[PDB]
């Protein structure tokens, strides 16, 4: 949960 | 996977 790759802000799922 | 809370760099599991 956070920034980077996975879920959150950044890349992957959630907000880009 | 990344920075923030969860697994990676930052808080939670992995590297602090």
């Amino acid at each position: 949960v956070g920034a980077x790759a996975x879920v959150x802000w950044x890349w992957x799922w959630x907000w880009x």
